[PDB]
């Protein structure tokens, strides 16, 4: 494989210590995906550390990060504050038939924090902070111009500036398309997956705001809100939180009798294990009343019952199974919330 560059996965055979171009000091391995690998590494001409995407030596993957970069740079023309929540594509090179994309160096990402939590969450003072940033970002991606979905939105793609501050920015545009298809596809990592991608329905920009509601509750909590097995466990699990969703969206779903039944009188209920159907309150997994997740927060700074029911308030609307009155980043950042 390709003058024995590359392993039987298309992969570059990363070697700790090689020099690129006479530029770079590849420093180690610090990433892996579908699309290749990530690593660390040293640009000697601008005396600062990087992070370089190598794509597989594949023609679709090559194909998909050419849509990546295309992306990246008509984001970085926007003259703009709000782009700064967006991962910084410094500039792409092929290099040992590798397409490489140099970023600037992040910090850990947001299942690293839950992890140094020990997975029972950080304060709702800093979820707030993540969501003013998350919904701006939101707010930047669905400009007309850009008009760009994510299409994975999760912990691990939510990275720290840097591992002393609260600044964070979303990388990995390479599963993402600009509005204009609406067709239905298997996209989304199963936890973070809206109710219309798992009812087989056409998406828009609101998927992003869906996995963003998920993301929120789990920063707080420590643990995913739905944590599927499988999609029939997936849309259970919401239907334990959330309820049955409404009919006009199920009577207009390819995949609504997959979990559900559509009854004589045309209501739908679950199919033939679970808790009933909205039994599982966010008001109760959020410990509005009663100290907060697992009482943990009982008694401490910007943990009143009034700042619950504003954080419970704005996560049931980014959870509204109708994507057309799901809310949208505007009206996210002027909920009360975000008056502290
Ligand atoms: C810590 O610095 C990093 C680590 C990773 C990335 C990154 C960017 C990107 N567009 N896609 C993926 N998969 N990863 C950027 C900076």
């Amino acid at each position: 494989y390709n003058d024995g560059y590359d392993d039987d996965n298309y992969d570059y055979i990363v070697k700790n210590g090689e020099k690129w171009m006479d530029r770079y000091e590849i420093d180690s391995l610090i990433g892996k995906g579908s699309f290749g690998q990530v690593v660390k590494a040293y640009d000697r001409v601008e005396q600062e550390w990087v992070a370089i995407k190598i794509i597989k030596n594949k023609k679709a993957f090559l194909n998909q990060a050419q849509i990546e970069v295309r992306l990246l740079e008509l984001m970085n023309k926007h003259d703009t504050e709000m782009k700064y929540y967006i991962v910084h594509l410094k500039r792409h090179f092929m290099f040992r038939n590798h397409l490489c994309l140099v970023f600037e160096m992040l910090s850990y990402n947001l299942y690293d924090l839950l992890r140094n939590t020990n997975f029972r969450g950080v304060s709702l003072n800093l979820t707030r902070k993540f969501a003013q940033q998350m919904c701006t970002a939101l707010l930047f991606l669905a400009t007309p111009e850009l008009s760009i979905i994510h299409c994975d939105l999760k912990p691990e793609n939510i990275l720290l500036c840097n591992p002393k501050r609260s600044a964070i920015k979303i990388v990995d545009f390479g599963s993402s398309c600009q509005l204009g298809q609406r067709i239905y596809q298997y996209i989304q990592s199963r936890f973070y997956r809206s109710p219309e991608v798992l009812l087989g329905m056409p998406y828009d920009l609101a998927i992003d705001m869906w996995s963003l509601g998920c993301i929120l509750v789990e920063m707080h909590t420590g643990e995913p809100l739905f944590s599927g097995a499988n999609e029939v466990d997936q849309m259970n699990k919401i239907v334990e939180v959330l309820g049955i969703p409404p009919a006009h969206i199920l009577d207009q779903a390819p995949k609504a009798r997959k979990f559900f039944e559509k009854l004589p009188d045309g209501t739908w209920n679950l199919k033939k294990e679970y808790k009933p159907p909205g039994t599982r309150k966010l008001h109760n997994i959020l410990g509005v009343e009663t100290g907060g997740p697992g009482g943990r927060r009982a008694g401490e700074s910007g943990h009143t019952v009034a700042d619950y029911l504003k954080f419970k308030d704005l996560i049931l609307r980014m959870l509204d199974y109708d994507p057309k009155t799901r809310i949208q980043p505007y009206y996210a950042l002027q909920h009360s919330f975000f008056k502290k």
